[PDB]
């Protein structure tokens, strides 16, 4: 809807890769997102199988392997990595209702802060869920399962091969944008 | 769709905050709510379970802890700060049609009523819920549950980590407008 | 999408009250009906327990105590309420075609009827739910139910809250249109 | 949406009547359709109960009682009452591309079919359900239901109020054209 | 939305019958898929049900007796009697982009593959489904199903109207394309 | 809605089978995918049965022999196949904006990747699921499941029938970009 016409404004005000490379991966993510992945995990907690008979202990053990889902994740961190440019264009635009450093120090500052949020919500995911791969098979031992109990993970392989699209992916965004940042560099 | 054309007229008449970091901000808070938040609450209800054979025990130990869900809160929360700017942008539209102090009287009044609404909601949440961290296990004892039942929430995590991101936004919101205020101030 | 352009032209021609402070009420119950409560209500039988084993007796006992929803209701009401405004707008648009009296005592009959219309629905709220306060526990005696039965509502505190919101909301657009009666009565 | 824009089109041709008070009922129908009723028949089989044991049972008893739910009766209504209006639009923007009795036999006929239509769904609606009041109950002998069984509907008096509802209105509509018809048989 | 901006267009390029009653009778089979009967088929088989307990039984047998749903053929046919029109569309365009029998080859010929298509679907629905008439009860006897199996459908009645109604719509376009073969065949 | 719009520009800059053929079965695939094949695949884990009492043999075997859904390699070969051809459309925007051989061998390579694209999408579907056939039975054997498990499949029939659809479609979209390939070479 109105969402590519607001990504043809901001298409017409950046550089080489920017207006096209970094634009279209952008969108790629967002369409993997929405039409594809955001289904993988929709039963992740009804399908969620644990092989007891105490009341509660599935809802603690999802709670403890699963405490934000990937979807989520991924929906925080696309959210974060296009404000930057949000508010280059609102700048730009309150700049033009009043009418060369004040737009470079700008611009310059927006393709830092993608970077560093890029790589932090990278970092999250490989410390929370211990690499890149879904088990089939959890052990929970969390109040109030007894002993230790077996849990079994909805669609373990789709949304593994679904995590690695998306991880390649912003590790691709975060080396386009060191090149710009280079490319910036060299100038002086 | 029309939101965004609409918040471009309100975007052509603001202050220096008020017209980026204010509206990036309220946007902010409504992508998180529709796109990632609505859905953790989904199942509040559908996955609350309780430890017991009581027929209608889980539906009043429910409605004791969550009288009011928290994305119902968000909800009338985010209607009641933008009501004051939607008045504003009618008020001028009419002044203009019929055609310093009148507007200053009701910009001034506007940014007033968001810091009062802004703090009044934040205050209901933590009364409400008795600080902003959800726990995974809730006792209840009210009719006609016997004795103390124990009950299990749904995702307690993943809503403990929206509610502090909420929460933590609208401290920022109160603080951004407390500064247009004081520019407004200095300026006598 | 349409309906604010709409609502744009009918802004156009109103009165001071009438082009505001009516209309911002108006989407205001619209908001309120449409992102936050309607989702309230959405597990009203699914989620209605009865402490019986008898076959039927649930659903005998929802259709007795809630002969129409509380959403039904409201979006009954909003539709009276702006069909008059509607006719108006119709009618006015006819006569521009073609092209004092005639559109004073129109804009007269129009507000007079949107008063009987808010009234008269918040008088059925009244008696048919004996006030606008939801109970945890119904006592069921109908066929074929034995004896007395007890069942349990589903979130009745967060169905309480909002149907306040839309009482008080009604009663303030009540005096809103008697103000602007008196306006049109003391002209003469 | 696109609706709106289209119906004002075919507002822009038509009658005093026609243009005003059959357009607003006809929108007036499908309002309460769409936002009320439509949801009010969303558990119509799945709510359905059958005191018995027999396998399939109430599968052939909802069938049987329901031949054709309400709400795809309504639907089939209003589609066939909306299309002699679509003719006549086509029909005189196919006369303005190429370019007194033309127009006024293909306008007399349109609402001479509206009203046929019209009535012939009331029809169906008397002999089909028997009346216009859904029962609690219903006895079910088909095969292979053992003797008769007692079987339970859900929702039967909210939904014999919008039965209710869209008779009268369709009633209504029934003498608007009639009306229409007189003012044209007079002009002679 | 832009379907009927669209249909426009392709409106405004054809013959007598094809501007009006083809494309009417196309919008006609439309709304009835998408507002009525695609929620007919919603719990086909969620409520199918086969007096049995061996596992797996129910799946053979609703696969046996229904190999594509009725509602997915309606939406492949639609499908290919819309595509010659869209491919003309085109052609004309890119004829217009670079600027008698020309077109007349390809409309006559667009008309042509309408016939078949509409046709060989209607073949189809006769012999898979052996008539239009859909029963309540079907003997299953593939394996693993021991013996012979009774299973029963869902709202079988309601899907007889709408298969019924389909059909002679589909038969009426037929006829339509037929007689505008003829009057492009008597020109000569 | 927009969608139709972008593809208007694209369309008004391709070849002569590129205009229309290519685009065509683009927006073929497109509807099939989407009106219909993606509600087959709707409860493609819900109604998996198998023939166990072993907790969590369900979950490992469903995704044993599902590794990826079909429709979810669909959206993602659509995706693939349509970057390209967006990256040309920016490409040459950008080059309007700053203003033989640059246009030349940017589109000669677009079409060199479509046809991989298409390929190696086609030989995954082969080897992933050995054959375009989806049988009714799948024999388990991983753990937990003791010994070997039957499951059975749903929709098994209807599912081949679209697989055999798409795989037809994408062969002949090979075919058009191969010859629109010779078109180019014998230009030389």
């Amino acid at each position: 809807g109105t969402l590519q016409t607001i990504l043809g404004g901001v298409n017409k005000h950046s550089t080489s890769i920017g207006k096209i490379w970094l634009t279209v991966l952008f969108i790629f993510r967002i369409m993997i997102l929405v039409v594809a992945a955001k289904e993988v995990w929709g039963d992740e907690q009804a399908d969620f199988v644990c092989n007891t008979l105490q009341p509660g202990c599935k809802n603690v053990c999802y709670d403890h392997y699963f405490p934000i889902s990937h979807i989520r994740l991924w929906a925080l961190q696309l959210i974060f990595v296009s404000t930057p440019a949000l508010l280059v264009a609102m700048h730009v635009a309150y700049r033009r209702h009043e009418k060369e450093g004040s737009l470079w120090w700008t611009y310059t500052s927006s393709i830092f802060f993608r970077v560093i949020f890029e790589a932090a919500f990278m970092y999250v995911f490989y410390v929370m869920y211990d690499g890149f791969s879904m088990q089939r098979l959890v052990k929970c031992n969390a109040w109030p399962c007894p002993n230790t109990v077996d849990c079994f993970v909805s669609r373990p392989t789709e949304k593994t091969v679904f995590t690695v699209f998306m991880i390649a992916v912003s590790g691709i965004c975060i080396l386009l944008n060191v090149t710009e940042l280079c490319y910036l560099l060299i100038r002086y």
